[PDB]
């Protein structure tokens, strides 16, 4: 079987922001975003022209539409991890949500990031990009590594 995981990170200091994307496939760093610029961390991703400019227009976009208010701790730390999974010709789909590092399900009737991050974060990656896609890419990205000459 095989994976392809995207691990989201938003830093908030007081009213800026740093952002941290981190793509794994199978368990294996190939991807990083740091907020401005995408890079490739394994070899046979290093040239790629079709999947870095497509994530880094992706991820630019999650980020900036989230709509954040005034941090009232100084710092801030919101995860959001989204996987897609293909084994034995069968999708399967994991996500999760974190704050300072702690998993959390439930939303509250109160206007925080947290609940703001909670709420939107599936919504707003799902418009650029969704479960297929994610196999699409995830079983496109296997191949590549596979026919590389890495």
């Amino acid at each position: 079987g095989h994976k392809l995981a995207f691990n989201f990170n938003l830093e908030i200091n007081g009213s800026d922001t740093h952002s941290t994307v981190d793509v794994y496939l199978d368990d294996s760093q190939i991807i990083t975003f740091d907020g401005k610029d995408i890079r490739p961390t394994i070899p046979f991703m290093i040239g790629d022209e079709i999947f870095l400019p497509f994530y880094k227009n992706v991820f630019s976009e999650f980020f900036s539409l989230f709509r954040r208010v005034p941090t009232s701790t100084p710092y801030e730390d919101l995860t959001y991890f989204y996987e897609c999974d293909y084994t034995d010709n069968k999708s399967t789909f994991d996500q999760f949500y974190l704050y300072n590092g702690e998993e959390y399900t439930v939303k509250t009737q109160e206007a925080t990031n947290k609940n703001m991050w909670l709420t939107t974060s599936e919504f707003r990656l799902k418009k650029w990009f969704d479960g297929e896609d994610c196999i699409m890419h995830l079983r496109s990205l296997v191949r590549k590594m596979e026919d590389s000459k890495r």
